């Protein structure tokens, strides 16, 4: 539980909910602007809280968002992370959008791609990848979060909810996918039937305008029908690393 806090907390105005628990924009010793995840009191066990906090902290990486410790004295529970300036990736291409040369968007996704590859090397599956659950830092260095939905699921998973880190791939091609269109939602006009159907009929998210082929194929290796046809993100990482550089 590496630092427990007290009320060194100010809690300056809220930025997110759902039951869960409410995100507020906060500074702890009035020093160190923090977000705080406040939960809703039995709104999760106190061991579900416990054991996922631990997991959070024993986590580090510098594309993962870091903990400055947890509050359970009781008063509610919450989580205290370090603030990320610029919030969500999603929207931060979408106020953004028109603004972004190309090697910024490939860096965003390099960046996800490292805090990836770095969770996948613990055996963390995400389960949740999408540009929402990016943050965005000062100097637009992007940060996964929420580390501890049909659009990005991969076919064994709305099929078996068989979750991996290949499942994580495909999810990654998606958020790939939202980081070029600069925000835009995938399958836009289609239910999920329709989102099933076609992508069991082979057919894939078009390639955004600032996406070049070779990112595109990228992301293409990232929606492979069979998991085991998915690059995994550390093999993944140096593919994009390349083109990068070009
Ligand atoms: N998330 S936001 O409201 O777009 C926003 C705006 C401006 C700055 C931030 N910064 C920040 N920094 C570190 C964080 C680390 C934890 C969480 S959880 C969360 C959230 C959850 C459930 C619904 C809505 C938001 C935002 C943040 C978080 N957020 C976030």
């Amino acid at each position: 539980h590496m630092v427990i806090d007290p009320s060194e907390l100010t809690f300056v105005q809220e930025i997110g909910s759902g039951q869960f628990g409410l995100v507020h924009l906060g500074y702890w010793l009035n020093k160190d602007k923090v977000a705080i995840k406040t939960i809703k009191e039995g709104s999760m066990s106190e061991d579900d809280f416990i054991e996922e906090a631990e997991v959070m902290m024993k986590l580090s990486h510098p594309k993962l968002v870091q903990l400055y410790g947890v509050c359970l004295e009781q008063a509610p529970i919450c989580l205290v992370f370090e603030f990320m300036e610029h919030g969500c990736l999603s929207d931060y291409l979408r106020t953004q959008r028109g603004l972004f040369a190309a090697e910024t968007l490939l860096g965003m996704c390099l960046d996800v791609c490292e805090g990836m590859a770095y969770l996948e090397e613990a055996c963390v599956i995400h389960r949740d990848l999408a540009a929402r659950n990016c943050l965005v830092g000062e100097n637009q260095v992007i940060k996964v979060s929420d580390f501890g939905p049909v659009k990005w699921a991969s076919p064994e998973v709305f099929s078996f909810s068989r979750y991996s880190s290949k499942s994580d791939v495909w999810s990654f091609g998606v958020l790939m996918w939202e980081v070029f269109s600069e925000g835009k939602i995938p399958y836009e006009n289609r239910s999920n039937s329709e989102v099933v159907e076609d992508i069991s009929t082979g057919f894939r998210l078009y390639k955004p305008r600032l996406a070049s082929t070779h990112v595109y194929q990228i992301m293409n290796h990232c929606w492979k029908e069979r998991p085991e046809d998915r690059p995994a993100f550390s093999r993944l990482l140096r593919q994009l690393a390349e083109i990068a550089e070009s």
